[PDB]
């Protein structure tokens, strides 16, 4: 599995270049994977990605989460990894021929798929959590090794676990902001995801050094 | 939404040079474009204002939006400000998530499209169970625009009747994908088409020929 800095993965949804750069390079000492989603791609474009292996050599993770037809998410795949993205998020609820075009594309290209099961809003409880745990099943039988569940709630991320199994690898949005706990989180997690608490803080160096003091036995 | 010949043009080709020459070369039958992700992250997001440029065609981005409230908002703004007239959002992820596409459409002068059931086989997993469910959830909060699925008339005609003939619902997965134009125009307003243009020998003919299949509704 990919080896995370300090279990915390930053959450870089800032929407211009300068400030997503300015805030990436001050916590670089504390985080070497760089979550980048479409508030900043679809601000300052793909190329995005490419400036950021440039300046810090941060691992990628694309946060598209692809919810497509399988032939839209082959597409969709084959330009975020030409981009230069190690992963990319990707989307069960739209069912196993949907994942299974973007797990081809992945092997084919030589980067990974994250399965994100359930999410961490309030909203999620309406449809998704009820299909989580066979949307979590699904990824198992098709070979998925990489998952995302939420901090939010620590009942159902211990669940998420329990069916992917010890060795798939686990990465969790939802600590700080939302509400959830860093060290309650990586109870099952991996990793932790923080965007606002690191890139809305005065100080987001600091900001980076006290979530990981929170969380420094682990 | 007044769509020239109820047909949205789907474009994922995925070079812009090929993307302006199919466009140019149906635009006599269409005033709509859909763009998606293909495009975008193959060109970038001015490809949005270059359509505009070129065609004046109305632009809906399919982005299939999907995120929580937070980040919905962000990403509507980012595209609402490149300058797509509609953005299409999934309802799965609940209604808190589809308010906060919401908000920012009204605050821009732009229109959501909720997507209910999707029209591929893995829809059968998990979306097609919730899908009226999703349908009622629009209806609740206001939303006038829908997508539902040509390769299942039957559930089109449900999601028809549950947003009542006033609502504006566009359709998916005629021609490649096994729909039938003039069924699914029994229930849609306007139908969606990709590949059966944009991948065809001449999509000039292509186009008029879907047309000519309609040419009564
Ligand atoms: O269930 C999920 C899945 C996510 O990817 N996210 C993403 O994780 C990040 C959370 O950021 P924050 O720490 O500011 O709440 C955002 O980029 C959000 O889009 C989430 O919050 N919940
Ligand atoms: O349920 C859905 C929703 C979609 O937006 N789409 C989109 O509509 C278009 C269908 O294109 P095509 O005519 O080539 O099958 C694609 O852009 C696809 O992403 C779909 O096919 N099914």
């Amino acid at each position: 599995v990919m080896d995370v800095m300090n279990r915390l993965i930053l959450a870089m949804d800032l929407m211009n270049r300068d400030d997503a750069l300015r805030v990436t390079g001050e916590v670089r000492e504390y985080i070497d994977t760089v979550k980048i989603g479409y508030p900043l791609v679809l601000s300052e474009g793909m190329d995005i990605i490419a400036e950021f292996r440039k300046r810090f050599g941060c691992r990628i993770i694309a946060d598209f989460k692809v919810a497509d037809i399988p032939e839209t998410n082959e597409k969709i795949c084959r330009a975020t990894f030409k981009a230069g993205a190690d992963a990319i998020i990707v989307h069960g609820f739209p069912g196993a021929d949907s994942v299974r075009a973007c797990l081809n594309v992945a092997e084919e290209m030589g980067r990974e798929v994250f399965l994100l099961t359930e999410m961490s809003h309030p909203g999620a409880e309406m449809f998704i959590q009820g299909a989580a745990d066979e949307i979590a099943r699904m990824g198992v039988d098709l070979g998925v090794k990489n998952y995302v569940g939420p901090s939010t709630r620590p009942e159902r991320l211990s669940r998420l676990r329990e069916i992917i199994g010890q060795d798939s690898f686990l990465i969790s949005p939802g600590a700080g902001a939302q509400g959830g706990d860093p060290g309650e989180t990586l109870r099952f997690a991996d990793a932790i995801i923080a965007g606002r608490s690191i890139y809305l803080a005065d100080n987001p160096a600091a900001a980076a050094a006290g979530i990981i003091e929170s969380i420094k036995d682990l």
